[PDB]
């Protein structure tokens, strides 16, 4: 129905949200971060949209932190251009959330928990994944 907004211009959603051209127009979203190895980038042929896809999966949760830097860079481009960006996965209750938490951690200088609290308050359906949590803690460490 609608992706939830986390920070101004930063939206968190599902694969359903990624295919709703009407919903993306309403929210001013022109950037889409597809955090799955296989979901479609519906409006790829549309020069107005900017796509970025990262093959994140629980099958290989150990590679995650490695993708945080390019994800954060993409989200920053959207926000710097003062454009909305949608971060999504399939159900959108784990992979998209993890990447979004990582972004918050870096930009707002927040610990994993504080960053997580911001998302929890906006989204009530988050599924735990300790491998992902461990990856976030490693990232928390790299930030210091």
């Amino acid at each position: 129905s609608f992706p939830v907004q986390i920070l101004p211009n930063l939206y968190l959603g599902s694969a359903r949200d990624s295919a709703n051209l009407e919903s993306l127009a309403k929210l001013g979203i022109r950037y889409i971060l597809n955090v799955t190895p296989n979901l479609p980038n519906f409006f790829e042929k549309n020069g107005d949209f900017h796509y970025k896809q990262i093959p994140i999966s629980d099958h290989w949760s150990q590679n995650l932190s490695r993708f945080f830097p390019e994800a954060i860079e993409f989200i920053d481009e959207a926000l710097s251009q003062n454009c909305g960006v949608l971060v999504h996965s399939l159900a959108g209750v784990s992979r998209s959330v993890t990447v979004t938490v990582a972004y918050l951690m870096q930009k707002l200088h927040l610990s994993l928990n504080d960053a997580y609290d911001l998302v929890k308050r906006k989204k009530s359906n988050i599924s735990p994944n300790f491998n992902f949590m461990g990856q976030l803690l490693d990232f928390e460490r790299s930030l210091r």
